[PDB]
């Protein structure tokens, strides 16, 4: 019945995890070119708890934190601590045979928590409020019905190459079944569902007025529409892999057992009945994965309560509050393409499938979206080259097929049942379960990836002895230091806020050294010419810290030398005072030690090129200029009117 | 004109920094007992938006973070790690001597931290609204008028002692502070902004109209007034104490200076202009306190001078005053036990410490659960003489210290070795590093009195447990998941006393003996557990009873304790380790607690956090003693422990 038309510069479909976090990260670049236009639609109402996921890993608090989204977060969130590994004994009786930390000691400075994955959306739904000033909201129910790719204008910057027609439905279409149960249960978002399903739930039923059908040309299309993903199966992305018959079953409830381990992370594995995996959440919920074509009307909590019952035997176990379960099969699925024409991407679950044992789907599709954001967005706002985007793909397609071969191994380990003996060949080894979910810890983190060289990442003219701890391609690793302002200690991760800049850490080594100064005025002098890339890569009048970010960790104690013996503004800007840091010693924490932890020499330090994401992309040392200048050249575009050299007198001396 | 009539229990007078305070402890005792009708007022039409009071010292944030109010605190304060001293030349040129720690190493897990007072009472005004479900608000501009006590009703309970004579304010005859709420650029608002801004309009209670007259009949009366008081001076409470001649100036400003240390806490004597005490702050801001000799402008003029040779100027003004120095208290906080008076009211001093706001959010944080205990009938009315015994004290040092840490930090530094008149360096050093660990607000002592029991203490169990002092907080390993904490956050305030058990090695056959026998006499029908909790109440609901033992949970389960005496029904917060963890070492909590790691101890901590008693397991007589001379009993108590253990099958 309505007939509409009109543009937009990007169009997210899905506002789940993956696309919320694509709209959180635009949100930044639409507050500083307020004319782009950034939608994100979801097809479903608020009205059926939408969501399933609890898990926060390490790497993704790391982000959220640059998102500033982290402390409120935490502030709710459940640290599981521990993973204790319960199996049969002699006489086939489960018992604790060990204990494992929940985060490995060191990997991060956030450890994993878990939290209801809305209290996590509402979080992210008011930091797009905020950043985009209330300009971008989820648009529903609306689903799209055709989209059609013109990959002559792919290239064309003007062009809108991606026409999306979308359909406006009623508040019936967009709610889904809950099948006969009381509990509210997110049986209709789980994976039980057929795609099939999925589309001819939100379908516009018979007596059929579509209240709208809108024709949106779009620069952009992001589909973060799930696992069924219609985006996906329109671009005809197969999607490799095959789903076994393991079933298992989630209750979150308040429990009443006797299980000594009740409160803390587990893996039961039982001699005959399957697997249980206790996840302990926040405000006395515990969240259990039980282990049990279906019939979803007769999968009731019932069934899946008997179960644990048998699986915990013999301690017991009861439902005290039961606020919602789920069912879900085993299996894996990945694309082998995230992008079609770097114009239309997929991101989440519409990219990977895979079970829930370790966690991980909230946080890679968070992460893929982390990670094509920035890239977007500087393209968006004509700051970066095109051939950025491809580095989406690259980076993060490689990423989920290592997810999914983690998860093919570790959901059969888990799913399997337990040795009884050493002979017992067709039996699951306890111990290889404990090396698993040891070294699958690591990867689950998701501080581990390391990303191939490519357009965004150099390691080909990097020197990467000179910061043997920061290697091109991975994470920058936070590490404690001491804010030379006021003498704070701090973890410098806080200090790289996501929001389109790149950095460039300066690691001034010993600066009271003659030579060594003599080294960081250069590069000072540097920074200050008329063609570095401060100079080039910041807008005529705009603050140089505005596009790459300048900061300097140096090593010497605060007392041995002050913030105005750097080189001004270059590396100590007027009148500012979060730049300038140190590896020292301080009032309550002794000398961190964070050059070595970054891998860098205390006396020349070295330079390093972060990522807007906060992935090194480049170490050289400080006169690697032309590193630098060749670095940025193949990434940013240089605005219109160049600030040009530093042409202020240094602050510090200057009278007034 | 409209007059009316009324009755309430608690009637706070001022709801600055000390009256929320008052409003946010009593409102737990509302949300248990509903009847109880708490008020608080103040002249003012709307809260503070800018400046005045911005320090939050250690114990404020320890006992703020058992209010639920640290974390968000927190988030937004400025922790300004260091003080810088200076001070001049032999050629009279200031130079940095000199940096000592802002908070001590060791003394708290909370350092002092900076946010002004709007914020504060943003915050303290929603836990207030949160608590209350709404029900306390503050009426404002009110203001009384007329004060009548009857001191022969003073120990009756169901009297209304203390008539207050009320008048509702017109817009413009509430007085409105200089630097008020600002609109915030944009669209965009949280909820802070938009209570921010509806506080920002003037609002009588609703039906109340300027010149409306109220008579409220009142059980107790807390003056929060501030330190002009009207409740202080219509009890003829003399403020005892001197005015110096020596002013100062005060600008929270975004500074534009070549001075090295401008964002970090200094304290810098120039030769012959006077100090200045730099406050690094939030968001860019600084506060400088600059000594005079009116307007900003003459601030600047005067800081400038100060400062030589480095540059200072102003990039923009969020608030400023002007005081003068000088000291005042009261040897009294209470009439009758009826109308107490706390916070400004009863000390006032420089603000070269950042106290202020500081000890009159602790007066009635103290005040206030003796209060709230009596007010539900919990309590005997007797407590409440421990308000003035605790509190008073602490005001006179506070003041003995403002005293002389203010005069070194406006006298004129000595030039020379002999120059007397000079302001010793050296000594002012002393001062701050001494005065650091006063103003920290944890070496308090409270003597022995009807809530603190030394007599009955075997201090010995408990070295770094003094009774009379706050229980310090020490990291823990909750053994329920191993999750590694500070026990303090565990102390939740909200009316509870802690019995907190040092179980000592549990694995030990004789330690668990004792155990056994002490959570025997917790179960059994005369314990005070048994006594003071009401009939079909939760039995940690009155008296908490945590357990906190030295071994490593591999080696000893949650329930191998008593259950539930020690290990409640499905419950995962009351069973702590002294142990090694994940993340960390053995934090050698007993050790820092001074508790033998074998043998344990019991220590019982008020629902303030301050120690009460100590002793071993078989003390249960001195902890029936201890509560005996406080707690009333419920009209039906729980009596003997009759649940069967519930981690047998
Ligand atoms: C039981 C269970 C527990 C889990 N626990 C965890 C855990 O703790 N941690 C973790 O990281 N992961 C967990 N996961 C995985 C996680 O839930 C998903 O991987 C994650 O939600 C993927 O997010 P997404 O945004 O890509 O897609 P989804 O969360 O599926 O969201 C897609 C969104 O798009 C919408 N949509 C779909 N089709 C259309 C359309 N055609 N048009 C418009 N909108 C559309 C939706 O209605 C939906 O809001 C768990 C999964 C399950 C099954
Ligand atoms: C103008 C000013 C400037 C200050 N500057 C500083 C500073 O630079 N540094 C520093 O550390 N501290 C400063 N303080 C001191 C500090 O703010 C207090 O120590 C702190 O707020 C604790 O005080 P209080 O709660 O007891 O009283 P206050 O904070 O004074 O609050 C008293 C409240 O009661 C009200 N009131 C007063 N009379 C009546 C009445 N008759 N009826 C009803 N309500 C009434 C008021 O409107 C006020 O809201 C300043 C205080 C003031 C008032």
């Amino acid at each position: 019945t309505k007939y509409s038309e009109s543009y937009c510069d990007v169009l997210i479909v899905g506002a789940g995890p993956a696309g919320l976090m694509a709209a959180r990260v635009l949100s930044e670049y639409v507050r500083q070119k307020p004319d782009l236009k950034v939608r994100i639609i979801d097809k479903r109402s608020t009205k059926v708890y939408n969501g399933q996921a609890d898990g926060l890993q390490c790497r993704t608090l790391e982000s959220l934190k640059n998102l500033g989204l982290a402390d409120k977060i935490l502030s709710e969130a459940n640290d599981m601590s521990t993973i204790a590994l319960y199996n049969p004994d002699e006489n086939g009786h489960i018992r604790r045979t060990d204990r494992i930390p929940d985060t490995l000691p060191g990997i991060s400075r956030y450890h994993q928590v878990v939290l209801h994955q809305g209290r996590i959306e509402r979080h992210i739904l008011d930091s797009i409020a905020e950043i985009s000033d209330t300009r971008i909201k989820v648009e529903r129910p609306l689903i799209p019905e055709k989209m059609e790719i013109d990959s002559s204008k792919a290239e064309d910057p003007e062009a809108y190459p991606v026409t999306m027609t979308l359909r406006y439905m009623s508040d019936h279409e967009s709610t889904p079944l809950q099948f006969g149960h009381k509990t509210e249960n997110s049986l209709f978002h789980s994976n039980l569902q057929t795609q099939e399903e999925e589309d001819a739930n939100y379908r516009l039923p018979e007596g059929k007025e579509a209240g709208e059908i809108e024709t949106v040309h779009c620069k952009y299309v992001i589909g973060c529409d799930g696992g069924h993903s219609w985006v996906r199966r329109t671009l005809g992305f197969e999607m490799i892999g095959e789903q076994t018959d393991y079933i298992w079953g989630v209750l979150d409830a308040v429990p009443a057992s006797n299980f000594p381990d009740i409160r803390s992370r587990c893996a039961i594995h039982s001699a005959e009945s399957g697997s249980i995996m206790i996840i302990p959440r926040e405000n006395n919920l515990v969240r259990f994965y039980v282990q049990l074509r279906v019939d979803r009307t007769k999968f009731t909590p019932e069934v899946v309560i008997a179960n644990a019952k048998k699986i915990f035997h013999p301690y017991t176990f009861d439902v005290q509050q039961l606020d919602w379960f789920t069912a879900y099969h085993i299996g894996q699925r990945v694309t082998e393409k995230f992008s079609k024409d770097e114009r239309v991407f997929i991101a989440g679950d519409a990219c990977h499938t895979h079970s829930p044992k370790a966690g991980q789907g909230m946080n890679t599709s968070m992460m893929d979206t982390y990670n094509l954001g920035w890239k977007l967005g500087l393209v968006l706002t004509g700051r970066a080259k095109r051939d950025i985007l491809k580095t989406y793909e690259e980076e993060r397609h490689a990423f989920a097929q290592a997810l999914i071969d983690f998860d093919h191994q570790f959901s059969r380990l888990f799913s399997g049942r337990p040795a009884k003996d050493v002979a017992d060949e067709m039996g699951v080894s306890m111990d290889v379960f404990k090396e698993a979910f040891v070294k699958g810890n690591e990867f689950a983190s998701g501080t581990a990836i390391n990303y191939d060289e490519n357009l965004v990442t150099d390691k080909k003219s990097s020197k990467q002895e000179l910061a043997k701890n920061c290697v091109v391609g991975t994470r920058f690793k936070s590490q404690p230091v001491v804010r030379h302002s006021e003498g704070l200690w701090m973890h410098f991760g806080d200090r790289l806020v996501t929001d389109g800049r790149f950095r460039i850490i300066v690691f001034a080594g010993k600066a009271t050294d003659a030579t060594q100064m003599s080294r960081i005025k250069k590069f000072s002098a540097y920074l200050d010419s008329e063609n570095s890339v401060i100079s080039l890569y910041t807008p005529k009048v705009s603050d140089r810290n505005s596009r790459i970010d300048v900061i300097t960790i140096h090593s010497c104690h605060r007392d041995d030398i002050e913030m105005h013996d750097f080189p001004a503004p270059a590396l100590h800007p007027k009148w500012q005072y979060d730049f300038i840091y140190a590896d020292c010693d301080s009032w309550h924490h002794p000398h961190p030690k964070s050059y070595q932890a970054w891998g860098v020499d205390e006396t020349k330090g070295a330079v390093v090129v972060v990522r807007p994401d906060g992935y090194t992309s480049l170490v050289t040392d400080l006169e690697g200029t032309a590193e630098i200048d060749r670095y940025f050249s193949g990434i940013l575009v240089e605005p219109k009117e160049k600030s040009g050299a530093q042409t202020e007198a240094d602050w510090t001396k200057s009278t007034a």
